[PDB]
């Protein structure tokens, strides 16, 4: 199960939302949410699921959620 992956890029939701200055789960949809932890292709782009987060915003958060996602992997 992918799920606790998620728990991961949830860290980041949270700095994520500090910069939106809303909540973290309104950054995400809640199906969509469940969708991210099922896929952990490490791109946002691959994950195939990017809407309305795309913009500047997207460059700031984004690329390094990648370098986020490789210290999950442990290395």
């Amino acid at each position: 199960h992918d799920a606790p992956l998620f728990e991961a890029l949830r860290a980041w939701r949270l700095q994520k939302a500090k910069e939106l200055s809303l909540p973290p789960y309104t950054i995400f949809h809640d199906a969509t949410l469940k969708t991210i932890a099922e896929l952990r292709p490490g791109s946002h782009a691959t994950l195939g699921t990017v809407s309305g987060v795309g913009g500047r915003k997207l460059a700031a958060y984004g690329d390094e959620v990648l370098q986020v996602v490789r210290d999950s992997s442990g290395g």
